[PDB]
């Protein structure tokens, strides 16, 4: 696995990177709320959102986090990758969406078992 | 002006450049629409929307060129810029506004009066 940042919006984002393939936004407060072992064939980014774990920043509302995750995307090349959330990540679904990201829910749910349901045969 | 390009979503869009100050966006089919002499105190970008102008591009719609202006502004690391309209421009303000961004239409008025006129009047 690896750790590294990107500079938006004044801010430096932190984030772990995995995996070759179809890249996949994971999104909670921060990295260490995805646990489980990741499937292989794709790119994973777990992002430490603004003002939690290894991101220096303020405390901001879904909304404002939301355009964090839509810039993220578009900055690191990622066209419009699917965005699964955990925690705090859950209240940004609906911005996301608006923003052109489709949202998956991943609470309490394994990463590959969410890219398998909304994907594998059906 | 000095002319520039942006690599953004798989094209090369082309814009002109002028002065220094608050970054704003004129958005038009393409920046020769801009013909008046604008104000000093501002970082104009003039973009030549994909398809039109110097900016290679399939035609697209105006959610989606709307895409384009807000890629383009995070891309540049211009926070979030106001975005004047003009011509093609104008059916994107609702969903650049739907995106986080300002749309100002600017059809009728020289740039210079629509940007004293809103931050001034009102």
């Amino acid at each position: 696995r690896r750790a590294g940042y990107l500079h938006l919006y004044g801010l430096n984002l932190v984030f772990d990177r995995v995996g070759k393939g179809p890249p996949v936004l994971l999104v909670a407060e921060e990295a260490s709320r995805w646990p489980e072992a990741l499937p292989e064939g794709y790119a994973f980014y777990l992002l430490d959102l603004p003002g939690y774990g290894r991101t220096e920043g303020p405390r901001m509302a879904p909304e404002e986090l939301a355009h964090f995750v839509a810039g993220f995307a578009v900055m690191m090349n990622l066209g419009a990758p699917w965005v699964l959330l955990r925690g705090l990540g859950l209240a940004l679904g609906p911005h996301l969406e608006a923003l052109g990201l489709r949202a998956l829910p991943a609470e309490g749910v394994e990463v590959a078992e969410v890219l398998s349901s909304k994907l594998s045969y059906g």
